[PDB]
């Protein structure tokens, strides 16, 4: 049982890219699909996305995990403009379909090994919020989890970032979680770390309040990375109940029940 691990590369307009990785072990059948979103300062090789990714794929699902366009940008020696308007929460929605949309298509590596009747999406902080506001715009996604994120999008941390700030000002019903997650009909999961920073754990009480429908999870003693920051030497055990929990409430949600 090897988990192989196929790189690819989505040309998007002009000079932009996305790229990414397909891990999976190969069974010679259709495997239920997770996406994988990284952070606000996040990359596919990131902390314990490598790991994260392995773990699912060891676990059955045909995993995709990808550098958002802003990254590849950024490493292009683009200007700060172009990195800033590449920041938005709307160029993550967008970024997101040219994975779904390549995927779709069977345009990823051993794309026919994936059952593309059951994509799960997972996001951590930001692209948490991000990854609901998809779920909830695009029926063929079946159920999405959140780490460490969830609450609706506002302007990022450190520099002024105008481009985010319009994003955010022209969507404030789009980008509103609260009332996503209440009339939203797919399964939800928000997992949350019980030591994250304080005006993050007040948003998430407001989504709960807004939407009891869905599921949330607390790790009490668990920090916004899960302990599993940047270099990644082992799992830890926040982490490791966070992919537990995870793939349960997946598991527990492939069957209709009623
Ligand atoms: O209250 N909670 O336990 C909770 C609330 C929001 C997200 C996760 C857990």
């Amino acid at each position: 049982a090897v988990v192989v691990k196929k790189d690819f590369r989505i040309d998007l307009e002009n000079e932009l890219f996305i790229r990414g990785e397909v891990t999976l072990v190969e069974d010679q059948i259709k495997k239920p699909v997770l996406v994988i979103s990284h952070g606000f300062r996040g990359y596919k090789d990131w902390g314990f996305w490598p790991y994260v990714a392995a773990w699912f794929a060891e676990r059955g699902f045909y995993v995709v995990h990808f550098d958002f366009s802003r990254v590849g940008a950024l490493n292009s020696g683009a200007d700060e403009a172009s990195v800033q308007k590449l920041s938005t929460v709307s160029r993550e929605l967008s970024d997101l379909d040219a994975i779904l949309s390549n995927l779709r298509e069977h345009r990823l590596p051993l794309a026919e090994q994936a059952e593309t009747e059951r994509i799960s999406l997972l996001g951590h902080s930001r692209a948490g919020g991000s990854n609901i506001i998809f779920a909830a715009e695009h029926s063929y996604i079946g159920s999405v989890i959140a780490w460490n994120g969830g609450p609706p999008p506002k302007a990022a941390a450190g520099n002024p970032n105008p481009f985010i700030n319009d994003d955010v000002e022209h969507n404030k019903q789009r980008f509103d979680t609260a009332r996503l997650l209440a009339s939203l009909t797919a399964p939800v999961l928000i997992i949350q770390g019980g030591k994250d920073r304080e005006a993050l754990l007040e948003g998430q009480q407001l989504l709960k309040e807004a939407a009891p429908n869905q599921t949330y999870i607390s790790i009490p003693d668990a920090d916004h990375s899960f302990g599993g920051e940047h270099p990644f030497h082992h799992t830890t055990p926040y982490l490791e109940e966070a992919l537990e929990v995870t793939h349960s409430f997946i598991t527990k949600h492939y069957l209709e029940h009623h």
